[PDB]
């Protein structure tokens, strides 16, 4: 998996893969972006024994991660109003949000 | 591959593939999204006489099909300026355009 798009996330464990990048959601609850085994980027939110986290795009646009309850921990704050987004791990090395649904066929089933 | 980005487009014979759906420029120039073997959506551009064509993503929001001269057979019309735009094509079967970045780790290489 390459994208998260509406209440799609991540559980502990989980991640989005793409060449060499790894974006995974670690059972130390720290969100972080690998190239190779090199962490390149993070959360800084990391607690060993601190297992159960989620990450997850909301409706707002708000990429968020949760404790074992539901509390928050982190969020990108990028909360812009209901609408569709998507989370994507590029193949430049980035991750992106992106803005809302500006077209579509229309063909979900 | 399953996204096409500013700039990046699909080329006679190629396609997005999210099995079961088929998102594929024909060597026919026609742009058809298949359900298996069903044709769902097309750009409607087999038109007579047209080969190499290509189906591009551009830099503005718009997503248009071009015959061998640079000409416009089909566009979305979802023109919204310049910003980073991300076509996909959805575990649900549907094709969709998401508009302009709204928050990234800006970890690009
Ligand atoms: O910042 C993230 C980005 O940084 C670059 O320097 C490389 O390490 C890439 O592999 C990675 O995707
Ligand atoms: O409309 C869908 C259908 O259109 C036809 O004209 C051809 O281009 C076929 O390849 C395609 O499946
Ligand atoms: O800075 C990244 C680094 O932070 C902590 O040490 C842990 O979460 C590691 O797993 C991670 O690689
Ligand atoms: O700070 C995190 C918090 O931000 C906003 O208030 C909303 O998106 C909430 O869903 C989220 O829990
Ligand atoms: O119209 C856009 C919207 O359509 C449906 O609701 C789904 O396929 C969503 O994933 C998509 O964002
Ligand atoms: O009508 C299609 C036409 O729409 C806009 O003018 C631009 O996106 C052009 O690049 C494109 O060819
Ligand atoms: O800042 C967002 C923007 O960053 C870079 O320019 C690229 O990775 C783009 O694909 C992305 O949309």
């Amino acid at each position: 998996r390459n994208l998260l798009t509406n209440g799609e996330g991540l559980y502990a464990g989980q991640s989005l893969d793409v060449e060499p990048y790894h974006f995974i959601m670690q059972e130390d609850c720290n969100l972080v972006l690998y190239d190779h085994s090199t962490s390149v980027w993070a959360s800084n939110t990391g607690i060993l024994g601190k297992k159960g986290c989620k990450a997850v795009l909301q409706s707002d646009g708000n990429f968020v991660v949760y404790d074992a309850e539901g509390r928050s921990l982190w969020a990108s704050h990028s909360v812009r109003g209901n609408g569709n987004y998507v989370l994507v791990l590029q193949e430049d090395g980035n991750v992106v949000i992106y803005g809302s649904d500006i077209w579509s066929t229309g063909t979900y089933k």
